[PDB]
């Protein structure tokens, strides 16, 4: 069997109903390895899958982490994507990158804190004026909110509604919602490394890999073999989802 650590409520990646794109990928990976797929569901956000499940031996595979994540062994990358600007189409907006003068005329930015989006918002001096807006959207832990859910469809919706001038979101998180949007949206993928005046370049594009525990080297080899074998099916799922592939 292939025991896959997965979030029970983190669309579009995963849910207990197996409707997320990584749930589909897990099925492909298990089939290709001739194993029976067994999900191990977490009630926490997917960002905790590595530390609370995988590294505690509750399951053996995490479907998506950045290549080279120090905490784990990572497979050959099975795709690369990036953070992207998301804004209404047909409004004559010229937005290609973080140096676009258009961004300077905006005030409401739908972003995820702790992401490269935050680093760049500070860089262009819009972070402070956008803080209250961002905090009205993103959930944090409290006594009343022990399981802090991540909903990127909310951020896309803010652009559709016009409450956000623009969003800057990890594209795999946003892609299906940009497609199903009720008004036409543009999704422009950021440059790989965004320049900053004083700091260093801020990476906006990331290779994604399967993760296993660092000592699970034999499993890792089987995974790499399967990934190469199933590559067309894997890429097809990702493309169907609407994910920009770099
Ligand atoms: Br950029």
């Amino acid at each position: 069997t292939l025991k896959v650590c997965a979030a029970s409520d983190e669309m579009p990646y995963s849910n207990k109903q197996q409707e997320g794109f990584e749930n589909q990928l897990a099925k492909i990976l298990a089939d290709t390895m001739d194993r029976e797929l067994e999900f191990v569901w977490s009630d926490k956000a997917a960002i905790f899958l590595v530390t609370e499940k995988l590294l505690k031996n509750q399951c053996d595979v995490v479907m998506g982490v950045d290549k080279g994540d120090p905490r784990v062994a990572t497979s050959d990358p099975y795709y690369k994507s990036g953070y992207a600007f998301i804004y209404p189409a047909d409004k004559g907006l010229d937005i290609k990158n973080w140096q676009s003068p258009a961004l300077k005329d905006m005030s409401k930015f739908a972003i995820v804190p702790g992401s490269p989006s935050e680093v760049m918002l500070r860089e262009i001096d819009k972070y402070e004026g956008n803080f209250n807006y961002t905090m009205s959207l993103i959930g944090f832990k409290s006594r009343r909110n022990q399981y802090v859910r991540y909903a990127p469809d909310l951020l896309v919706s803010e652009v559709v509604s016009g409450k956000a001038d623009i969003a800057h979101i990890w594209a795999p998180e946003a892609a299906r919602y940009v497609k199903s949007a009720s008004v036409p949206l543009k999704m422009v993928v950021s440059e790989e490394i965004a320049p900053t005046r004083d700091g260093e370049g801020v990476r906006q594009q990331f290779e994604q890999s399967i993760a296993v525990r660092s000592d699970d080297q034999e499993l890792l080899k089987e995974i790499n073999t399967a990934l190469h074998k199933a590559d067309p099916k894997i890429k097809a799922v990702l493309k169907d989802e609407g994910i920009p592939l770099l």
